[PDB]
């Protein structure tokens, strides 16, 4: 039997949190074989929410939980975690700038970036769901002194599922048949869908569609996709982002498949020529816990155009930032 | 690898579908080597709702979900199915009588049990989980006219896995060293969770608990439970109840535990005495698709007096429905 890894999740009590933890202690990220200790957090407002999402984990009866705490205390949430999905963001408000969300979430990420660095595993692996992903990461990593900016993560990989779901059924072939999709740069409307290395059942993509529909009407439609379905359920898509936070964990830990590669948003050391520092997603591979940029991949004229234009919009958040002394 | 099989699902919009969908694509409920098919349902007025969701299964990109098709005509959406899991029942409106309640859902599981033997594999299997689920599965099998009636099940699965997690946490031990545990008759507050055949790590578990605990503490406790969640959560149990349906339908396709039982809620043929044609729930095991009741159990005085008052309740019930000519 494996040694209980302890599993971290903050925003416990939300939409992404509800439809993510039952699938982790159903053994769906980590293996049927790997037992979860998990250490839920949520803010004061939230934990009689919790503590109703506690009951109904308890009441599934799954064999590979073999431990469950909530708290309202990071420091306890994060004590010996190997891995910590951090799901909780600032929320909207009314009459909030830009800036304003900035400095909320500043905070947040910031208090979570030390208590990561002071009481987790120094290995532990970390993944930003809650928006602004990329820059979140950026101020968590910045303030977790001691701990592998590497092992900070944000997760592109739901536009990456979504890219692929598209070009399966514009070419009539299963997703399953899909390889080498990338998705670059920011979590926002400036990511990249890269179709010139992706195959579809062994073909070029390139192959079986033209530059006029990827140009058109793919890249718009991946863009749109989580505001076509806020307008079709009345609600954000939590349970296929919770499923792209599970695939992101899954296969960074496990590994990722022979011939194959998947997008993640981690800290640049400037490959392709991106910025250092800023979490930036590119085409990675894995294996036993640890992944590298797949690099050698030929970009056109196209695509470094696209890929400068959403690494500057991820400067300038950086940028703002800065400003507020947040790093 | 094996033959795609085809999954109908009613009320596919809700919360419980929303936590049970996923999942079944993922391959928890029939295996990671069985392909499914997935037809969903729901009332003309929650389509957009629907179409939502169907976009958040494909941008999941599962290599198992073999067809997705989303209708609100029964007929469409029951054809050549494999296994109907009936979760929409009547909404509860304001000034509604409990007759008024019966005779709504009674319109429905009359018409999708008139679909389901039109249209359905002559072998489908189906679990009703809309409440009152007993007493719906009973107007279901009733109006499926060609169908076994035993193929009917209604799902007492939470309240069974509801008393394993009490029970762990009592004796202080993991919920996967409890055995045999059972739960008799409806689905509501005169349920009955039966601990003298229940094992705890091999030891019986009326040897670690008395009956003091057992009468007023632990019967009380299973039977609020749902009362419970909603108190903390502000909403019901969607998430644990979506597990249970997975077990229910995966214990009674692959096969339950050697030496252990579950609790299913079937139509009735005079074991231990109750009245036949009312959906009861009794101790069973099963495999390869089929499940057999588990007779010969002792039945002390204590357990009887229980079992026939949740049978009267029953009896009662479908009284009410023969005298709205429902059945």
């Amino acid at each position: 039997m494996k040694a209980p890894v302890r599993v971290a999740v903050t925003g416990a009590a939300g939409q992404i949190g509800y439809s993510l933890l039952f699938r982790i202690a159903a053994g769906e990220m980590l293996g049927k074989d790997q037992p979860v200790i998990l250490q839920l957090l949520e803010i004061p407002q939230a934990m009689k929410a919790l503590e109703g999402v506690v009951m109904e984990l308890e009441d599934c009866a799954f064999p590979l939980l073999a431990g469950l705490e909530a708290t309202d205390d990071p420091k306890v949430a994060f004590k010996d975690a190997d891995y910590a999905l951090l799901v909780g963001a600032a929320p909207r408000k009314a009459g909030m700038e830009r800036r304003d969300l900035l400095q909320v979430n500043g905070k947040i990420f910031t208090e979570q970036g030390r208590a990561l660095a002071e009481v987790a595993k120094k290995d532990v692996k970390v993944l930003v769901v809650g928006n602004p992903a990329n820059t979140n990461a950026l101020i968590a990593y910045k303030n977790a002194p001691g701990l592998n900016p590497r092992n900070f993560t944000a997760m592109t990989r739901l536009d990456h599922n979504r890219a692929k779901a598209q070009l399966a059924k514009k070419t009539g072939t299963g997703v399953d048949r899909i390889r080498r999709m990338t998705v670059w740069g920011n979590h926002s409307s400036t990511m990249f869908p890269d179709l010139f290395h992706a195959e579809v059942d062994g073909r070029p993509a390139l192959e079986l569609v033209d530059m006029e529909w990827y140009e058109k009407v793919f890249i718009p439609t991946v863009a749109q996709r989580g505001a076509a379905i806020i307008q079709a359920r009345g609600a954000s898509s939590a349970a296929s982002a919770a499923n792209a936070a599970i695939e992101h964990i899954r296969d960074w830990a496990l590994g990722t498949p022979e011939g194959d590669w998947v997008s993640m948003a981690v800290p640049s050391q400037g490959e392709y020529g991106i910025p250092e520092g800023i979490v930036y997603s590119f085409p990675v591979t894995a294996k036993d816990g640890a992944y590298r940029v797949v690099e050698g991949l030929e970009i056109n004229e196209f695509a470094r155009k696209r890929m400068e234009i959403t690494a500057q919009e991820l400067l300038d958040e950086m940028e703002q930032v800065k400003a507020l002394g947040l790093i």
